[PDB]
């Protein structure tokens, strides 16, 4: 029984972000919404999140980050990135000053910093 304009998957609800922002306010507008940055925590996951995309080229910003490459990528809520799911491509080896920031484009993630702007996913559970 999701909201209004979100899309169902497992136990939760998921939406497109309506901006393109920064990794910083793509995370504020999520909350804003009682939501947070997408996690994705299994294959199934990440397939649902590829057809959703529907083959847009934009970039969409998901919860995963870290603040150097001497820190493991972990989820907004602290856990970490389970291990069969998807390489992380991109600038995984320069430091930026607001830290990398994962998203994921033409089905594939990739790091980049933090202060680009890229559309995002939300998530709240159902």
């Amino acid at each position: 029984p999701c909201p209004q304009d979100w899309i169902a998957h497992g136990e939760n609800c998921y939406l497109f972000s309506s901006g393109s922002f920064n990794w910083e306010k793509s995370q504020e507008k999520c909350l804003s919404l009682d939501a947070k940055l997408l996690k994705i925590n299994s294959t199934a996951d990440l397939d649902f999140i590829q057809q959703a995309i529907s083959y847009s080229s934009f970039p969409f910003w998901m919860g995963l980050s870290r603040r150097n490459p001497s820190y493991p990528w972990l989820w907004e809520d602290g856990s970490p990135l389970m291990p069969h799911l998807f390489r992380v491509r991109g600038a995984v080896s320069q430091t930026y000053p607001s830290g990398t920031c994962a998203y994921i484009q033409r089905g594939a993630v990739y790091a980049e910093n933090c202060i680009l702007a890229a559309f995002s996913i939300c998530q709240k559970k159902a």
